C-alpha cells in the first residue's frame, strides 16, 4: 500500500490515487489504498 485509505472519507480518495501517480490513476478499496 503507498498510503492508508478511509472508506468513510470522501477527500481521501483524492491522496489514494495520488500517492499512486497521478489524479485518477489508483483506487481505494479498505483502510488501505490499493493502485489499480
Amino acid at each position: 500500500m503507498c498510503m492508508p485509505c478511509f472508506t468513510t472519507d470522501h477527500q481521501m480518495a483524492r491522496k489514494c490515487d495520488d500517492c499512486c501517480g497521478g489524479k485518477g490513476r489508483g483506487k481505494c478499496y479498505g483502510p488501505q489504498c490499493l493502485c489499480r
